[PDB]
């Protein structure tokens, strides 16, 4: 009956969920996945799924978006349509775009891709989205989507924590790092972040 | 002062906006784009990004999200969170497994990627997900998300209007084709959607 969370550690997109459940102090259960069983759940054989009370949900961007429709605060995911716009904009940017710019050089230094050219390519590409970010962290001084931490701080602290615990020469993101030691107070961050969750 | 949409009317992600537009009877004015006063609107140098009264937003799922929180009514997007879910659920598998997975045949057999076995490979992607959508279909009987049209429609219908706007030999997904001709009948849909827009 209490919320399942189906899918390994490791994976980013499992721990956007993990993160968020610390947030809102919602117990879970949760078990490894890599399966019949599992494709009655998600068909596209991907994790994370989620089970709440009967209820199956996949997609990470998603079940972080329920979670916090149901359980948390305004604050967390704001209803009026601008602000709420603002969050959403970097949830659907870190799902669609900046997770996609990354792949060679992740899979390359971490993972274990191993072509130069196709990792300092790689690099190339995932420092003009941190670029991007950088600037919009600049901009609010503060979190991505504003003045507090919000459900997009998930999806994108976790992907900037995938930047710095990334092994290689890393381009001036002043305020990229000044971000990611704010989340790093977070009890959620400090299980499911920092150097030992890349 | 009036909603300005920034984007060319071949991009799928401009015509998910203009399409909701429609249903919401929304005037607008739409800008073909392919530029640091494009850049200033969107940095990340990708259309769409639209302009409303002063507020800027990019990310075509997050504007759909948008425009239906702060102009539609419930039906067109939940305000509970298990409806709420399934319709973001099917917006964020468009925006970020879906789209991914027609790549190769897309730009080889429409927009002129010619490799044989690339194509024949992103044509069994596109088809895995496709089967994953068109057995959604037969078990709702009816739209995406349910048994009425929700803004998961939008990506979710311009995307299978893509599928069918491509020229090569479609597996049967029935459910797919009904759910088509069932959108066919929207305004908006053809407008924006139908074999003049693949
Ligand atoms: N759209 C899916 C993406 C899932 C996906 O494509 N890959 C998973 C593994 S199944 C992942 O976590 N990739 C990121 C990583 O390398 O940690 C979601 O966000 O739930
Ligand atoms: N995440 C962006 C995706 C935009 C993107 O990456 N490409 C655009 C062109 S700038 C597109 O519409 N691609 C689909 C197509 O081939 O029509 C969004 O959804 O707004």
């Amino acid at each position: 009956s209490m919320l399942h969370i189906l899918g390994k550690i490791p994976s980013i997109n499992v721990r956007k969920v993990l993160w968020l459940c610390t947030e809102l102090n919602l117990p879970f259960e949760q078990e490894d996945w890599g399966d019949p069983a599992y494709l009655a759940l998600n068909p596209n054989g991907l994790v994370p799924v989620i089970k709440d009370d009967g209820f199956v949900l996949w997609e990470s961007n998603t079940i972080i978006r329920y979670l916090a429709n149901r359980y948390g605060g305004d604050a967390l995911y704001p209803a009026e349509p601008q602000a709420r716009a603002r969050v959403d904009q970097w949830i659907d940017w870190q799902g669609s775009d900046l997770n996609r710019s990354w792949v060679g050089a992740f899979l390359g230094l971490v993972r274990k891709h191993q072509d130069p050219a196709a990792i300092a390519q790689s690099i190339a590409g995932w420092t003009k989205h941190m670029q991007v970010l950088n600037a919009q962290l600049e901009a609010t001084g503060a979190f991505v989507a504003g003045d507090h931490f919000t459900l997009a701080d998930i999806p994108i602290g976790l992907s900037v924590n995938r930047w710095f615990g990334t092994p290689f020469e890393h381009p001036d993101f002043p305020a990229a790092k000044r971000y990611i030691e704010r989340l790093a107070t977070r009890e959620g961050f400090k299980q499911y972040a920092g150097s030992a969750n890349p």
